[PDB]
DNA sequence: GTTGGATGGTAGC
DNA sequence: ACGCTACCATCCAACC
């Protein structure tokens, strides 16, 4: 079995470069008015002409400007990047029908029935990289291996404008050689739980007994890491389907006043209910982001679908429930809909 | 105590 | 990403 993972290089900035080639060779930074940094926003993506100097995703814009004060700072236009992406996914479909859209710029492909071995796979990659650049003028990185996870690590090693195959041997090498942290699904929090307890490779997970690993990172991550180290990881390429649609809005000032908050909450409903686009949810959750930036939520599932009026009415009840059960002022209010009929 | 689903949260991306 | 998925401990209703 063979998996090909495509990852679009610095996607949003790249798209902006395409929609405006004058920007090529200039440092380009795509900004978001993101969580922590509600003064000047944060870097969503930067091109390599900006990354070279350390301007990377998630750093505050106030810090970017200290590095590249003459760079181009662009508002992020997600709707544009979504279109372009979908056109690329279509191009990927013409190579394999078995595809898994992991995110706006990431897709897995099962190419087992398209190639005979890794030599031929590399060339398909080259063809794919060639097609995207041709049709969308976007450099992408291609990762090829025997499974999704390793295909992904491959692309991580070759970023940007790269291509890599991790053969069956190197897979065995990486199970012994690679830092556990660089495995997909392992972030800062989980790695601490592993680095503290002497687990730095995948192979280390075969040593430790299952229950103490379960009661530390969970049944899922445990089975997942065991499976990888044991070289038995065999997860099929499946179609992802949207499972929830939500929206969060920031208020002018922190509050606990229901009448002051209601309008922002209704804004969230209108906007997320519009997005449902013919889908009928059975669950509704209201989130509050509090003044200290902690996240709280109250939801309900119905034996039937939620009409926009039920959404309005239940929402108020859910936000009342938050207001009774949490003493903190609220900074952001939001809603999400799930369990579609 | 068990089973299925629901809840409010964690973690990663 | 102020958006989303998967997961988890716990809760809940109902129970031969
Ligand atoms: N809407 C939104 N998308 C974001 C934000 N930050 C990052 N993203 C998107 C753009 C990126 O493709 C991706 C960031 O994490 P990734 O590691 O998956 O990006 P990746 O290394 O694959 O390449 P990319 O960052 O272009 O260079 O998610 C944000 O604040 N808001
Ligand atoms: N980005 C984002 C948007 C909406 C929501 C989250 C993240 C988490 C959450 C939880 C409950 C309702 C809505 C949201
Ligand atoms: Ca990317
Ligand atoms: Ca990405
Ligand atoms: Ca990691």
């Amino acid at each position: 079995g063979i998996v090909l993972f495509v990852d679009f290089d610095y996607f949003y900035a790249q798209v902006e470069e395409v929609l405006n080639p004058s920007l090529k060779g200039k440092p380009v930074v795509v900004c978001v008015f993101s969580g922590r940094f509600e003064d000047s926003g944060a870097v969503a993506t930067a091109n390599y002409e900006a990354r070279k100097f350390g301007v990377k995703a998630g750093i505050p814009i106030v810090e970017a400007k200290k590095i590249l004060p003459n760079a181009v700072y662009l508002p992020m236009r997600k709707e544009v990047y979504q279109q372009v992406s979908s056109r690329i996914m279509n191009l990927l479909r013409e190579y394999s029908e078995k595809i898994e859209i992991a995110s706006i710029d990431e897709a897995y492909l099962d190419i087992s029935d398209k190639v005979r071995d890794y030599r031929e796979a590399y060339n398909l990659g080259l063809e794919i990289k060639n097609k995207i650049l041709e049709k969308e003028k976007i450099t992408v990185t291609v990762g090829i291996s025997k499974n999704k996870v390793f295909a992904k690590i491959a692309a991580d090693m070759a970023k940007p404008n790269g291509i890599k195959v991790i053969d069956d041997e190197e897979v065995k090498r990486l199970i012994r050689e690679l830092d556990i942290a660089d495995v997909p699904g392992i972030g800062n929090i989980t790695a601490e739980k592993l680095k503290k307890l002497g687990i730095n490779k995948l192979v280390d997970t075969l040593s430790i007994e299952f229950d103490k690993l379960k009661g530390m990172i969970g049944e899922a991550k445990a089975k997942y890491l065991i499976s990888l180290a044991r070289d038995e990881y065999n997860e099929p390429i499946r179609t992802r389907v949207r499972k929830s649609i939500g929206r969060i809005v920031t208020m002018k000032r922190n509050s606990r006043n229901l009448e002051e908050i209601k309008p922002y909450l209704f804004r969230a409903i209108e906007e997320s209910y519009y997005k449902l686009d013919k889908r009928i949810p059975k669950a509704i959750h209201v989130v509050a982001v509090t003044e200290d930036l902690d996240i709280v939520s109250r939801g309900r599932t119905f034996p039937h679908g939620i009409s926009k009026e039920t959404a309005y009415s239940e929402s108020v009840k859910l936000l009342q429930k938050i207001l009774e059960e949490d003493e903190r002022k609220i900074r952001r209010i939001g809603v999400r809909f799930s369990k579609f009929i």
